[PDB]
């Protein structure tokens, strides 16, 4: 008898993860049993036996049948699909009164939600031999102490349930259209910084542990990104507030030579002489290079250093990976300016992000809310907003969001496929080049790019922020070009803002 | 590109675990690649390629053709199965000339010797995104921070296993399974003198290579599973009994059995010998011999002497989450059941641990099977192990009149743990045939022969080279063999190639 393990419960106290008591088939067969008996306590009958639990357990009678006639073997199992079994399974099969049969009752981990922010929540192992559970992977690693049991702590997350159906719902959307090699989305408490959703594909199913280690990294907290363009509000905001972002100044579009490299806007030619906020709703490359010498590469490697780039934000997720800002050569600078080099985890991007709702304030993004034991009511945690620094002025911060506002909604966007019906929405798209794991250079293909949109609504004064990313679609790859993450974008953050009752027109 | 994981090694420097070069298949089937080509360089008949690409990846053809069929796509992958493809499966494919097809380089961690220390070295899994490998099991986890290159290329992990013991482990495991499919198995085989472990496993396990059943059982049994050891632990209440003067070989006890609390406590053979020594008592593994010493030395300064031996505390050894175990002690029928390993419970490193003293003047030494952590670039050393005592239980004396016992045990005319014996080598050891607690629900496992069978035993004896303990517990096949034979067809083939292989005269 193992202490019961402890909760993971959602923020409204809704159950993410709990053991369970279900049952295992267990057959004697060795006609010993039956030696004293009034009825027999074998399996007699292996046939009518099989045909049977053949209705109730996922077997076909063949396979039961070979499992039964195991020679020397005095009681007999049937693997998985003979445990776990539920109370109704149990009385089903008790009904049959098959000589020999019976169920064991045992302890199982569920997940009530099955596939449901399940490389942030992770799925716990049973060892067969005691019974004890051990978290091998997110949350039910992370807080697996805690989590142990007396009986165990419970854990509770900002997550919430409603929130998370619609991200889940959207990426499954996604995969169908797009079949992507990875996909993210995110939703933030634009002002405290909680996490009330996050899932990614491809993922596994804590329940039934289907594709399980296949993929070990978490996206939000340990996978890396070049995250594209999404990264020029950061130089914008830098410029800002260095005095060399004029919105109504022009400056040169087209390309740029550098390093022998030629780096042009993403139309090619470029606009010529157009005026620098102009250039940002256009997302040109040559503002964001232009820009970046107007203030100084030292200098700039700095404002993405106060940006909290190149270092983990130390949540309490394990491994989190730091990212690195690509400054070694004016190549890497320049095309850092624009979110390629550098590497970034969501979480940072999150973070960063903040500052422009939080007169300048980031936000250290947060998604355990509570560990605390329900027998002593003893609270080990609670979580809490937190300031991860403040890197620019609360004026910067509205200058940066007024360009924002004007990405998705001026008259020239290019981005008003993000645009809801009903809603102001703002922010930032990236269409990026993808590295090839196996080093060389970049993903090779007709439109090999990691697309992404770091949205808020409502725009100016949002309730949420929502981070969608897509790498390297395999289907569809020219409208994930076209379209980016639009398609999950909308629906995650309509169906949010409805859910967190903001008045629609 | 990643940096390079570093190695695992054995003792000798053969590679346990390394980065190496493998390919992915990879199929076009864009006609835009063949725009302007004399020859197709995409997929133009899809039912012939499937064909041919499915006698090297274990896919059928229709498979292959479904996934050549996908609508709106420029290249198509194929999974896990066009994963992982050897140089050799490459230069097979390359010869077929299949217009669209292709391998592209990628690493893989690769494990040499397959299912083999499985869970021990652990297994490094591939984040396909960036490549980036992270232990998750044993040595892999344990070090992972050291052997990944990223936290340029990573440092190595040296282990004391020897790749031609643990063959002989793995050999022996095998041929239990097939013989008694328990639900639990381990063997272990430990320097005698030093605390080396050359070779461990267990069994149900899995590949590290393939993955194959990784995840089925998280446990490490040496350092994380724990058990009601049974009478292999009476040889501690023996050494106590021997420190205290309340052994003396020669002087009778009567035996039978004992009304404890209620519950009517015997030895194994129900109506006992009588009237008997103790030193023949400890020979035919009696329970109220224990029993009787317990009270003897009386029941405080017992739980204390478990205590000393190291018991319900962790060993303190590099493996993640070892268990401490815990001294039954909370009632009269705890402490008793406890003098012959029942209600108590025990890793398998402690009763190692445990057992070394008797063959070190008293002094318990602390198991270790980490050699070395080093980066063979820079050279820097970051941790080598070493023979270390983890305490002084018993006295050089009471030591070797355990160890006069032990003999008797398996060498004795009157011994019942004669099926030790090895043919040309002198063996001792103690004999285990323990009651299983069931994982839900109180009370022991039932069955006709519901027992955890172990033998902790040494040789050359009185001065022995290694230390072997090995444990099955719920054969689910020929039980009642188990029950005779204990793990006997374990530890004379892993014992008698083990001397041999470590030159020891016979
Ligand atoms: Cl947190
Ligand atoms: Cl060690």
């Amino acid at each position: 008898q193992q202490p019961e393990r402890g909760k993971i419960y959602d923020r409204n106290g809704k159950v993410l993860a709990e053991d369970v008591e279900r049952y295992k088939l267990v057959a004697v067969i060795d006609k010993k049993a039956s030696a004293n008996s009034k009825k027999p306590r074998h399996v007699v009958d292996k046939k009518e036996t099989a045909k049977k639990l053949s209705t109730v357990i996922n077997m076909k009678p063949e396979e039961i049948e070979k499992r039964l006639s195991q020679k020397k073997a005095f009681q007999i199992e049937f693997g998985r699909k003979g445990t776990n079994l539920t109370y109704q399974d149990k009385l089903k099969i008790e009904k049959m009164n098959l000589p020999g049969i019976s169920l064991l009752p045992e302890t199982e981990r569920f997940y009530p939600n099955g596939n449901f922010a399940s490389h942030l929540i992770g799925r716990a192992q049973k060892n067969p031999d005691t019974g004890e559970l051990k978290g091998a992977l997110g949350v039910e690693k992370i807080f697996d102490s805690y989590l142990s049991g007396k009986r165990g702590d419970d854990v509770h997350l900002t997550i919430d349930s409603n929130i998370q159906v619609f991200v889940e719902e959207a990426l499954d959307g996604m995969v169908e259209r797009y079949q992507p090699k990875d996909l993210f989305a995110v939703v933030m408490d634009a002002k405290t910084g909680e996490i009330l959703a996050y899932s990614q594909r491809p993922t596994f199913n804590p329940e039934t542990g289907k594709d399980f280690g296949k993929k070990w990294a978490n996206d939000l907290y340990q996978n890396t990104y070049e995250p594209g363009s999404t990264f020029k509000s950061y130089g914008l905001a830098a410029a800002i507030q260095e005095g060399a972002f004029d919105p109504d100044k022009k400056y040169k579009s087209g390309h740029r030579d550098i390093m022998g490299s030629r780096i042009s806007d993403w139309n090619r030619v470029g606009w010529g002489e157009i005026p620098m906020s102009l250039g940002f709703t256009y997302s040109s490359n040559t503002l964001m290079m232009h820009l970046q010498d107007l203030v100084g590469a030292d200098k700039m490697k700095s404002w993405y250093e106060r940006f909290g780039f190149g270092k983990s934000t130390k949540g309490m997720f394990d491994g989190e990976a730091p990212g690195q800002i690509g400054w070694s050569n004016e190549l890497q600078q320049k095309t850092s300016s624009f979110g390629q080099s550098t590497t970034v985890t969501p979480v940072q991007m999150l973070q960063a992000q903040s500052a422009f709702f939080n007169d300048g304030n980031m936000l250290k993004p947060w998604f355990v809310n509570s560990v605390e034991n329900p027998v002593s009511k003893r609270q080990f945690y609670k979580g809490q907003k937190q300031i991860a620094g403040k890197p620019i002025t609360k004026d910067t911060a509205e200058k940066v969001e007024k360009q924002l506002d004007l990405v998705v909604n001026s008259k020239k966007s290019h981005a008003a496929n993000y645009r809801i019906d009903g809603y102001e929405v703002e922010g930032k798209t990236g269409t990026a080049q993808v590295a090839a794991p196996n080093g060389g250079g970049y993903v090779k293909g007709p439109n090999p790019y990691f697309v992404s949109f770091m949205g808020d609504a409502p725009k100016k004064n949002p309730k949420v922020i929502v981070y969608a990313g897509m790498s390297l679609a395999q289907k569809n790859d020219q409208e994930a070009y076209e379209l980016g993450v639009s398609k999950a974008f909308k629906p995650i953050m309509e169906n949010t803002l409805k859910y967190l009752n903001v008045g629609k027109s």
